[PDB]
């Protein structure tokens, strides 16, 4: 049928807990569960599940009016009881969402009516409105999905009030999802999706070729980019590569050994040549990284001091710091001590793996021995946490938590950043501002409290910044232009209109 496309994802949905991580997939947990107020591309929110609000004023303490009309899809009826009881669910699990500022800052959520839902903030915090647009945690499943009053143990059914529902689940092979005929907003004029689970970026080429796949959406992994850059040349076919979302890098870990010296990570900083890298690896589709941060990131526009390929400067810092060639060998050598390494990424990435090689090779020309562990999914997450790492391949996550999310998450163990970043004398005073930044209401302290933290990261040479990536399409030209939703970790199928 016309109204039904098929398109593919690498995994499964997961479970779409609203209120969980991984293995749940954002984009999917996006389309079943809402918000209270939705991200808009502008950088503002309007109103969503919440028609209307009014706040103190002290700023602390919220009242919304919400919808009377809306129903979760299994016909049940969201109220603030509803809400409230999500808020309450995910509160219990408090300390797994202390990366998001919001999930440390509500006090109090309490059901005043059946319209009215109260939250008191410890604060008047300001990206208060944006955090609860997010895709997870602050999303509603139906309560009576709850195992045992919690949903940090599990839910039963994914039932929420999104214009999609998950229909059925099959382990490795599919996930379907059907309109919602009971949304409360706009209907989509697609009435089916169904994901083809295809772990392989060449077989996901494939499988579009054969005509049986309508849409591809996703990162710089979708397709090999050689591929990509040939379906580009086909009129058969539809192509977009969009502007860049976010900054894929090194985490350098600044308390492991060698790591731990800053001229160690000024030197690895040198050595890589990113525009041979994206040329090879990323066949000239993506821009070479200097910062953290892309210079169009607001509040990132610094001036920040580019390093660029210089194994010479590199080598020349390394012996300074100690690190010399004994006779015979060609790696470092610092106390009887070679200066190894270890690289961790995911072993079934491919364009991890190949940029892992390239680097190093390059490293291997200033005297590093660089090891490569290519491990499971899971367990390089593990060493993110812990700091089991000397690099690590990490990533920005692209608006809206670019920038202010992603430096309040680099406070506890969430990503690698945490971890990473252990080792700086200045790391207390890092933490410090970045809960000043997030708690100040004067633009102008804004502005030099990120030019502070971020001027630290990068003279401290705590990340080796590769590339800024981009969204990528491959489409049947029947489905026309596809948009991109404000929201980079999203997918707005409900736009999407066949013929
Ligand atoms: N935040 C996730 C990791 C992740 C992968 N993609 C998005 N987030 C976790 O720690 O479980
Ligand atoms: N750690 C948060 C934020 C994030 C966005 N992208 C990746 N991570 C999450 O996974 O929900
Ligand atoms: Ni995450």
């Amino acid at each position: 049928a016309p109204d039904e496309i098929t398109t593919a994802w690498p995994v499964n949905v997961g479970p779409l807990n609203p209120h969980l991580y991984t293995p749940n997939q954002m984009f999917a947990q996006s389309m079943v569960y809402e918000p209270l107020v939705k991200y808009q591309a502008d950088g503002s929110v309007i109103p969503w599940l919440a028609k209307s609000w009014t706040h103190s004023e002290d700023g602390k303490t919220w009242t919304f009016t919400l919808r009377d009309d809306v129903k979760f899809s299994n016909g049940e009826p969201f109220d603030a009881e509803a809400a409230a009881e999500n808020f309450r669910a995910v509160l219990d699990n408090r300390q797994r969402h202390a990366w998001l500022e919001l999930a440390n800052q509500i006090v109090d959520v309490k059901a005043l009516s059946k319209t009215e839902l109260q939250i008191t903030l410890k604060s008047a915090y300001y990206p208060f409105l944006q955090e609860l647009a997010l895709p997870r945690p602050f999303r509603f499943i139906a309560p009576s999905q709850f195992k045992n009053h919690e949903t940090m143990n599990g839910i039963k059914a994914p039932i929420g009030t999104g214009p999609w529902i998950l229909q059925e689940s099959k382990l490795n092979q599919y996930d379907v999802f059907v309109r919602n005929e009971n949304y409360w907003g706009e209907k989509p004029a697609i009435k089916k999706i169904t994901f083809n689970v295809i772990p392989d970026p060449t077989t996901r080429a494939v499988a579009f070729e054969t005509g049986d796949i309508d849409l591809l959406y996703g990162n710089e992994g979708l397709l090999p980019l050689d591929t990509f850059a040939r379906f580009s040349q086909n009129p058969a076919y539809h192509t977009q590569l969009s502007q860049p979302i976010e900054t894929v890098m090194l985490a350098l870990n600044t308390a492991k050994a060698p790591t731990n010296e800053l001229a160690v990570r000024e030197a690895l900083n040198y050595a890589v040549n990113k525009k041979s890298l994206i040329d090879n690896a990323l066949y000239g589709t993506q821009q070479v990284a200097d910062t953290l941060f892309a210079p169009s990131v607001p509040y990132a526009n610094l001036g920040l001091k580019p390093s660029q390929y210089d194994p010479q400067k590199a080598k020349a810092l390394l012996e300074k710091a100690g690190w010399t060639l004994p006779a015979g060998k060609d790696i470092r050598e610092k106390n009887g001590q070679p200066l190894r390494i270890e690289l961790s990424f995911i072993g079934t990435d491919a364009l991890s793996k190949s940029m892992a090689e390239i680097i190093q090779a390059d490293m291997r020309q200033i005297g590093a021995d660089v090891s490569l562990i290519g491990e499971e999914e899971s367990s390089i997450y593990a060493r993110q946490r812990d700091g089991r790492f000397g690099m690590i391949f990490h990533r920005t996550w692209g608006a809206p938590y670019d920038p202010h999310a992603f430096l309040s998450s680099m406070r506890v163990p969430s990503h690698a950043d945490f971890q990473a970043q252990q080792g700086l004398a200045d790391k207390p005073l890092i933490d410090k501002e970045i809960g000043e930044v997030l708690a100040t209401h004067d633009e102008t302290q804004r502005q030099a409290l990120y030019r502070d933290i971020l001027t630290r990261l990068h003279d401290e040479a705590v990340y080796l910044p590769i590339s800024y990536i981009s969204m990528m399409v491959v489409s049947k030209p029947e489905l026309g232009n596809i948009p991109y939703a404000p929201i980079a970790t999203e997918i707005p199928f409900e736009q999407i209109k066949p013929v």
